[PDB]
């Protein structure tokens, strides 16, 4: 009854061809941004069983379950449904190798600092950006009476008396806010985090800590107050709609000139983004969001900023309308500074733009045309894919194994909306022939 | 006349009384590792019925004999010895939920598309190590001429004209030389596969295919070159023994400062263990090999590496040797740098040991304690009662499952080398008296 985790084959491709219409309906999946905190918190439940419900069908899933199997959790995932009973005697270590090659792995600490006194995790490595230092959460568990360090390849913690303290976060990371606060939670005192993410994910996670008996308050503010307590009780919850996703899709509608009925989507987690998307003339319905896209798209800049400002996961995306609008525009980063890999792929399908310091000068209207792109990360996976929905002629879109770290069957979703896309493996295609397909 | 295969019961346990010298002589069975291709290979036979001898008594043959079937081959097995008749029309098609469960099914592809041009089988699911991806078998099928792909759990390929072809194996994969291996026996024109298992097992089955008219040279080396024919004849052969069983027993004569004789092992193909034993100081004859532990164990450092270097198959069990020595000493796996999920288990026995990166740094000599352990996978299994034999005290293992996929009477061999170990129902154990039992 189990839920099992199919690999994939290398070089598989995922083949549109540009100029139809998106139609119809698309239902949302659990956010993946939301579910591995969730999942995590549960070792802070000493008493009962968690069921954790809406969660996607993911490989880091997966992998997490693994490692809290390993820190002496029973854990269960069937169907959409993870089961966690953490009332056993837990480990604090989680050291190997496959532990590196899930950067999320460091959102155990906090649960097993609180719950065990101690945590020690192998590091993913890592220079450049789509990942910042992990400082702030040393900083967050040194305050809070902990011996830390990083060491040979490893990130370590140990508190002999886990005690409340105040800590202002440099920046409002989603990380470190999350590891602090769970943390805190069965902390001796109480914790002050200044300088915390807002962002929903944050948000649903304090609700679980309180239904689990925590007293959590500010969360989706810019300070988060816990005061610690002796216990945490089991309780059940469900993962919170991924806002991103929705985001991808509401872009694909106002792109194709479409009518796509987003279920199950929050507006006001995406306040920014629909706000955004207004200026350049598509209509946003609060039916549950409907998106109508419009004939043209006036030109408008965007500054990626902590939530609720403009999201920084919807970046790479919200480029492919931008360069489709009647004029210049602008896209600027101020959380991900480096986030621009995807830049010299869109070029290859025609696009026109150049990166100086931590901008974008996007100059539109661009003609795209169909090539050969590889995906750089999750978010621009999807990106290329929705601007091969209008590009002219076939977008081959190789690399899905950054796609299927967040988004569950992408392809057949925008069939459904009626778009000629495909996913096949290599061998299936000839390029002297992609019309075969579809 | 036919044999059967009978469940066990779940939650039964070993429990082994340590302080026990061992003495005497011990025979080993086929090996699995070998059996399961051999089997496989069958099918590529359109004429006369093979015999195969030595088979071993375990669930994945009875299982693999039950595919077979389905494909439409008649198989038998009685005592040790398997008969095929692959006569008729083989189908290519391997389904069932049963096969997903055993993780070596896969090994009927090769064979499959070579006789039948097809091979479609089902996935067994899983993320982490233990076991590797298996897109090296599809990169060589592909470039034989097949169309491939990894859809809905299911592995598929398909040939119009399987044609011989090089290819270049990422790592030295012993399941993906087995696979094209044997698809290239009856390919048009000749492969070349470089970078290749040179694993003894792939040796033998070389050994098979040649023996039905087959043209396979080069197995033991780095590269095999096969030239495709037009059909292969069935004949007789026997399954190699197992040299991994014929290392278990090495460990536990080595580890007890025992005297036993391993019948029927083939010190060729395990000459990195036997140099790694002796530098610790134990006495390895070729009588037929004898092992003689010494009354002190020189501390050594350990790494896995394709053969004919260190087997990682004997990574766990070497552990066992190493906490015993006189000092501290490491064991770093290159093969699958995962496979340490015994190590916990170890500790329970009052191991003292830490995981770093892929490596786990051993603080000899400890002094073992009996506790309750779980093994964690088939050498794990055998490790914990490897250590049980010198620890002080009553050691009980469970999850005997993992056991029996390789051992058959591991217990018995045990007994008659002197040991004190028994094998019971759970209902049968009252804790507060083990020493009841034997
Ligand atoms: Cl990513
Ligand atoms: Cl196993």
């Amino acid at each position: 009854t189990e839920n099992l985790y199919f690999q994939s084959n290398a070089m598989e491709k995922i083949i549109v061809r540009g100029g139809k219409q998106l139609n119809g309906s698309v239902k949302m999946e659990g956010a993946k941004n939301a579910v591995l905190p969730v999942i995590a918190a549960t070792l802070l439940a000493s008493k009962g069983t968690s069921v954790l419900k809406n969660v996607p069908n993911l490989s880091d899933v997966f992998t997490i379950n693994e490692v809290l199997k390993y820190l002496n959790a029973d854990v269960s995932f069937v169907n959409d449904e993870v089961t966690v009973d953490a009332t056993g005697e837990i480990t604090s270590d989680a050291p190997f190798e496959y532990v590196r090659k899930m950067r999320a792995s460091i959102v155990v600490m906090g649960p097993l600092l609180a719950r065990t006194g101690s945590a020690r995790v192998a590091l993913p490595g890592g220079c450049a950006i789509g990942s910042r230092p992990v400082d702030l959460h040393l900083k967050g568990f040194e305050a809070m009476g902990a011996v830390v360090k990083i060491e040979n390849g490893y990130i370590e913690a140990t508190a002999e008396k886990l005690v409340g303290a105040k800590v202002y976060l440099d920046f409002p990371s989603v990380g470190a806010t999350q590891n602090i606060m769970m943390a805190a939670t069965l902390a001796e005192g109480t914790t002050v985090i200044e300088n915390v993410a807002r962002e929903p994910e944050i948000v649903d996670l304090a609700n679980f800590l309180n239904q689990m008996g925590a007293r959590v308050i500010g969360a989706g503010t810019e300070v988060i107050r816990i005061e610690g307590v002796k216990e945490l009780t089991a309780t059940e919850h469900s993962i919170i709609p991924d806002r991103i996703e929705a985001g991808t899709f509401m872009i694909a509608a106002a792109i194709t000139g479409g009518n796509v009925l987003i279920e199950d989507a929050v507006p006001e987690h995406i306040s920014s983004l629909i706000a955004k998307l207004e200026e350049m003339g598509v209509q946003i319905i609060e039916e549950g969001i409907r998106v109508i896209g419009p004939d043209k798209l006036k030109a408008v800049d965007v500054k990626t900023m902590p939530h609720p400002g403009f999201p920084t996961d919807m970046q790479s995306q919200m480029m492919v309308i931008q360069m489709l609008s009647e004029g210049t525009s602008i896209m600027t980063e101020t959380v991900f500074e480096n986030r621009f890999m995807h830049v010299e792929e869109m070029r290859r399908m025609n696009a026109d733009m150049k990166i100086e310091g931590h901008s974008v000068i996007i100059s539109g209207p661009a003609k795209l045309q169909g090539a050969e792109v590889a995906a750089t990360d999750l978010r621009a996976a999807a990106a290329l894919i929705l601007a091969g929905l209008v590009a002219d002629g076939y977008t081959q879109v190789t690399e899905l194994k950054y796609l299927d770290r967040g988004y569950n069957n992408f392809h057949g979703k925008l069939q459904a909306l009626g778009a000629d896309v495909e996913r096949v493996d290599d061998s299936k295609v000839d390029v002297t022939n992609l019309a075969s397909l579809f």
